RNA sequence: AUUAAGACAUUCGUGAGUGAUUUAUUUCCAUGAAGUGGCGU
């Protein structure tokens, strides 16, 4: 009976529980302009041997792509009635590392080798998962 | 039935070993067992 499942969504539920904000990962090109100048014979990238035009990139605010300041991969985004709201992944997900062992019950087992660390994630109080 | 299920950060472990409340310090300084005779003219 299952026919169609939507991609899992990150939904924010506010105190005024009448509207929900859907959060998406920030596009990797956000805040930057990519042109691909086509004057030809200028410069061609070879991605593992395939022809491709050169990706001229500028911030949408010139200078070039400074990968020392590139941080779009750390941000999640949602629609606002203005610009795009950027939320850090830190502010959404809380992470803790848990140490675990199996208590050595003697008269048996070669299991001193039971020793591990696990990562557990907690969602912020206003954030839930959803899909259709 | 879903990179899933099971799993104590637990076992052993003396805040203990050595250590003088001891060293230095005069119950001492000053000081008269002294003073006076009386009456019988």
């Amino acid at each position: 009976v299952i026919k169609q499942i939507s991609p899992l969504m990150l939904i924010e539920c506010k105190d005024d529980t009448s509207s929900r904000s859907i959060y998406f990962p920030l596009p990797l090109d956000d805040g930057y302009k990519v042109s691909f100048n086509e004057t030809s014979n200028e410069d061609k990238v070879f991605y593992n041997g395939i022809e491709c035009p050169i990706p001229n990139v500028y911030p949408a605010s010139r200078k070039f792509f400074d990968h020392k300041t590139y941080n779009n991969y750390l941000f999640w985004c949602t629609q606002g009635n203005n610009q795009i709201k950027k939320l850090l992944s830190d502010e959404i997900w809380i992470s803790k590392m848990q140490i675990g062992i199996t208590k050595h019950v003697e008269e048996g087992e070669d299991n001193d080798k039971s020793f591990y660390k696990q990562e557990f994630l907690q969602l912020k109080k206003s954030f839930i998962y959803a899909f259709y």
